[PDB]
């Protein structure tokens, strides 16, 4: 359970283009690495542009993930 | 699937490339992530740019979807 | 997808503010599809008139019903 | 199950996404990948002839779409 | 691949001399792999520290284990 | 039974392998393939716009990258 | 590809006209490989040894088998 270990977890989904990232929880996946985050901050450049509801993000635009220090 | 929950929902689906958004009720769609909308409306920078009936989108085109809150 | 075949669409190319207009043949769930009488669009202009083509999913990104 | 099959031995173009270039030729045969063979290819650049080509191979993703040349 | 699970590796991206080092927690056949104490590395100086993060194939380059 | 190689005639053929980027050409022989369009050249030429640019020898090619592939002379 | 196992092969990259030259440990029908002994050659020039290092097909413009 590679990626669903992070599953009700407050992760950071950052972007291949732009320095942008979006922070929330996660919802859920899949393998696809297609994925799920609920109360969705919007950053740039480490400032939030907002919060975005859930949103459901696409693989294919993502470099990585990460855990949000707790 | 995961997008199943958002079907007959007002969402927002946002491109890759522009600041572009097509907002409209997701008619239905597929774990490929290719969705069609139902009152389509372009939205460029938040602007509206006219409507669209309904449309096909292909998921590679895709950056995000959101659920429109009114 | 296949509520749109014997309709009239538009298929939008991603790249560039082009879409093609015609009527919608045949398809299948990889969003390669045919169509008919197509007429090729920029910006809004057309740009002469294409007969029967089959187009590559890749460069679509999306299609919408043409009128009334 | 075959896609496009119905323009095998027709006169087509066959158009790339990229540079207004045309690739119009005979197609031998075509799969479902749309990778498709053409006899007596003739490469052309905005409306221009460019040469003539042997029978070449081309790569579906290369491929905007493809046309039947009028008779 | 799994030869470097618990190795200490760096992860190169396509784009931009950027590479992530930390150990390599797990992976699978698709490249998608976990890294654990990541450094961010810029032209080879360090940005910081991320946490876990947990990469996706597509944007590496290669992957080589860190010198002992 | 039902799938094989649509680019088998060309096999053992002196053909041209040309590139999506640049006007880069290689040429040689088509030593082997696969439906993936993933191929292996002997005796491979580097083409440049027409020029030689030295020769490679036994290269293997991979798909994405190929535009076309056509046959070279009698 | 397998004919290239423990042969002394330089990988070519798409973008920027420098190659990786190494040992081809191993390599899956992906067209991914595991190189050892790797060097990285720009132009033709070494800018230095890597490790070992597992390159993503993607990358991969060709290989080819070396002169020594």
């Amino acid at each position: 359970p590679f990626l669903k270990g992070l599953v009700n977890h407050r992760v950071g989904v950052k972007l291949k283009f732009n320095s942008t990232e979006y922070r929330g929880t996660l919802v859920s996946t899949d393998n696809y690495f297609n994925l799920q985050l609920n109360e969705a901050e919007e950053f740039v450049a480490g400032v939030s542009h907002g919060t975005l509801g859930e949103i459901f993000i696409r693989s294919n635009n993502v470099l990585y993930i990460r855990e949000l220090p707790n």
